[PDB]
């Protein structure tokens, strides 16, 4: 379970991996990450499955609190009539490394933040939406992790990469965009920072990535975590999930365009508020 | 509104009572501020409804955490097997002042704060509550306020009192012990600091202040905020409520034993930890 790695999608989808090989071992399917039908009726607030922080577009921007501070501080009211009411059950699981059973098992807990906001000059509700989220610990800069990750906005492929080098270890393809990395430490989940790039971009670095390993045929080279945020432009990614329209942080290369219901002409980067 | 106060109770009795009468003009019940089943099974923790702190009786003292702390914070894993998994669910009220109904009326928020411990290394779960709180901003040391409140712990007598005299405004009887005061502030609660005192101490203030209304015949005095706190001795305050032990702060007076299954006994003041 130490070699084992958790990776969490936006379907989902939490698949243990492991990390040397990149594949498999077995797969968790429970309640998606994020859910706003709110988002729906009036599309106001924009969630981030990375962490759950929410973005505003009155234009695109981030705001000061997450869902789950924003659900822990609730219930309250605003200036504007508008009131604030949240909700956050605590799910735990438990299943047996090899699947009174089996000891020495591996015991996961998630959330079940839920927000809701109701205009009182109004007659309805005005926001609402449900995040998930596995609870772990804080991510540090520990000198045995010797890898980093690369994940696609809107897409679920994955790039692990050594972390010193940068020397490709596994590309893989998950069906739902990854989320969220948590490796075993501690008899506990504990979070991996990973880079969001963009999916145009990424797709763009693994095929130039074997283009020089087949030319050098000596290593498959891909970038440090620095050279690309130095050499990449950043940009803010919008994307849908069944109905449901999501932020995040992305990097676009040369020749992607990025901005300063039609659903889809927002969806796309923008430029970092 | 502006001129009425509520009052919260361990039944779940929430009074808007006049501060100058004293008395009730009406109320609301729902449920009640502490709920603990699991203390029937083992008594540990001992909580504490005026704002939610622990206690636990390995002998009796205070914890670093409230159960609304707690819950925020859960899902966790302790040092030992135990984990933490808790609910925080909010609900809202509105009411007319008088009673699309009538409009300007008050829209009243709470709380259902839910933690649960289960022991790994045992095969049932280990403690259980659920604490109520009526969300409400922090009390500040405003001038306007001319009043203060005394309440007995484990019965329901309030004594009102002018903040600076500390002569007797008024003293009332409410069925179940009072857990706080809320005054309207900003369209809002805001939550009204009190004392709390042993009810015997309490009752023996109350006769003594109208025996000395009485034979002076000029005013029924009660003391200061700060000359009770001196002149008094401080307690932990233990009680309980349909099966469901909690603990509090407290005053005794000289003659009214302090502790440096058995429910009774563990019940009445202890020395503060």
């Amino acid at each position: 379970p130490e070699t084992l790695l958790f990776v969490s999608t936006l379907d989902g989808s939490l698949h243990a991996v492991s990390k040397r090989t990149g594949s498999i071992k077995w797969t968790l399917k429970e309640d998606p990450v994020l859910q706003v039908p709110t988002h729906v009726e009036e599309p106001a607030f924009l969630p981030d499955p990375n962490d759950g922080s929410l973005y505003t577009l009155e234009g695109l921007t981030k705001l000061p609190f997450t869902i789950p501070e924003l659900v822990c501080a609730s219930p309250s009211r605003s200036s504007d009539g508008i009131l604030y009411m949240g909700k956050k059950q605590d799910i735990w699981y438990v299943i047996d490394l090899l699947t009174s059973p089996s000891t020495s098992l591996l015991y996961l807990g998630r959330t079940e933040y839920t927000i809701t906001m109701y205009d009182t000059k109004t007659r309805e509700l005005r926001w609402n939406a449900t995040y998930f989220d596995y609870a772990a610990s804080l991510p540090e800069d520990d000198v045995d992790y010797k890898m980093s990750h690369f994940v696609s906005n809107g897409d679920g492929l994955v790039v692990t990469v050594d972390s010193e080098s940068g020397d490709v270890l596994w590309i893989q393809n998950y069906a739902s965009p990854v989320v969220a990395f948590y490796v075993w430490q501690r008899e506990g989940l504990r979070k991996v920072m990973h880079i969001n790039v963009a999916v145009e971009t990424l797709r763009y670095l693994t095929f130039m990535s074997g283009e020089v390993g087949r030319i050098t045929k000596w290593k498959y080279p891909f970038p440090k975590e620095t050279e690309a945020k130095s050499k990449l432009t950043p940009t803010l990614y919008v994307g849908k999930y069944s109905t449901s329209l999501y932020a995040s942080p992305s990097m676009v290369h040369e020749g992607v365009a990025v901005v300063p219901r039609n659903y889809w002409l927002l969806i796309g980067h923008h430029e970092t508020p």
